[PDB]
């Protein structure tokens, strides 16, 4: 599914991501924009052989099982395929675990490089929330 901007902001708020660990909804929308372009079916293979999955490009080294990332963990206790669903529940629940890990949203390199310290409230401007 390719979400609209305000459609995704609303879905993330419905699942309790707004201000989760102190991160406003515009931070999450911005991270999803640059990670996936709001496409739940986004995938990216890393040099190390891990794969990033879904709207927030969650990685197989720690967070989900794909059966093809040697030595990896599955801390969200999900198949990585669950992160590609039209329903963002699995992505949101796993994102809450990642952002609680100690480095906040710096876990998402694209958030640190493209969203951090920007006017992220622009990402929810105009949305009926
Ligand atoms: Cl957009
Ligand atoms: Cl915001
Ligand atoms: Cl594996
Ligand atoms: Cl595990
Ligand atoms: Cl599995
Ligand atoms: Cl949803
Ligand atoms: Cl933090
Ligand atoms: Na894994």
């Amino acid at each position: 599914k390719v979400f609209g901007r305000c459609e995704l902001a609303a879905a993330m708020k419905r699942h309790g991501l707004d201000n989760y660990r102190g991160y406003s909804l515009g931070n999450w929308v911005c991270a999803a924009k640059f990670e996936s372009n709001f496409n739940t079916q986004a995938t990216n293979r890393n040099t190390d052989g891990s794969t990033d999955y879904g709207i927030l490009q969650i990685n197989s080294r720690w967070w989900c099982n794909d059966g093809r990332t040697p030595g990896s963990r599955n801390l969200c206790n999900i198949p990585c395929s669950a992160l590609l669903s039209s329903d963002i529940t699995a992505s949101v629940n796993c994102a809450k675990k990642i952002v609680s890990d100690g480095n906040g949203m710096n876990a998402w390199v694209a958030w640190r490089n493209r969203c951090k310290g920007t006017d992220v409230q622009a990402w929810i401007r105009g949305c009926r929330l």
